[PDB]
């Protein structure tokens, strides 16, 4: 994945989020610190929040990331699309986990109720563990895919089954 | 602990530490002019070659941080292996491979002997992060079996289009 996509992935709360443009930041609702009253030097009064279940979008009053161009945010992706989940790991390592996307789903995972676009990891027989699959600290990482002439972002990482291949992408 | 620390840049490709003293790679990536590897003179290294599979056994512990792993001659048909691709870009790319028969295959016009496989990303796999490139040779094929990771070969070749790969094996 191009370096401009990795540069958008930002350590945030108990996981990650992703800069869509200089003023727009998306993340997984449950990684947001509940006590927080300031983000990137802006008080909550200067920020518009758009939330659908595990999807949260922040719109800032001023350019926070003026080095970036706005890119395309889709509401999920077509059934059968292969995405990469852009996960940052121990020691500046970059782990773009291949995922085939499927249906909109509601599931119970580790006792929590989750809703978004389901997918299956294409990394191994089972993705149990940190070498082939996801860990809790990966939530908020972006789902991206390559088209003929550009890259699209279509959601953020919300949940994964243990001893499985199944993931849930939260979508706008 | 991580399998990824075992994947090491080597020659024109990569190799894999099975144990503190044993290193496996693809024959064609090995430098053809050398007097030492990893600070050890070639005079104290044992080299075992079988076509595109090479194993080095060192006289001293190069990676004393590691435990010894299971090394087998390929795996049963229909096993879904993972090829652990390390990239100079800074990416780690684990890809699922459904394994087939051992054969002599024509790949981009050359004969390659090893275990066939097909990527689950499929034939219309579209980009650097869904398939292999020539610099990836020597990346290990692994799978989990009964509590243990098994290494069953090293990346030797791949088709230009479609989804075929070849794992070089021992013996
Ligand atoms: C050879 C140095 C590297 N470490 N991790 C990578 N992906 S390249």
């Amino acid at each position: 994945a191009p370096p401009t996509l990795w540069s958008r992935v930002t350590k945030f709360g108990s996981g990650w989020g992703f800069w869509v443009s200089p003023t727009v930041f998306i993340t997984t609702t449950h990684v947001i610190p509940t006590s927080a009253k300031e983000f990137f030097g802006e008080p909550l009064t200067s920020i518009a929040i758009h939330r659908a279940g595990e999807f949260t979008l922040f719109r800032f009053s001023k350019k926070i990331r003026p080095d970036l161009t706005g890119m395309i945010l889709e509401e999920g992706c077509p059934e059968g699309t292969v995405c990469s989940v852009l996960i940052k790991r121990d020691s500046g390592e970059l782990l773009p986990l291949a995922v085939r996307m499927g249906a909109i789903a509601s599931m119970r995972i580790q006792g929590r109720l989750v809703h978004g676009q389901s997918g299956m990891l294409l990394t191994g027989a089972n993705a149990k563990g940190m070498d082939l699959g996801t860990i809790p600290g990966d939530c908020g990482a972006p789902y991206v895919y390559k088209r003929a002439n550009d890259w699209v972002v279509c959601g953020v990482h919300a949940a994964a089954t243990k001893s499985g291949n199944t993931v849930v992408c939260a979508v706008q």
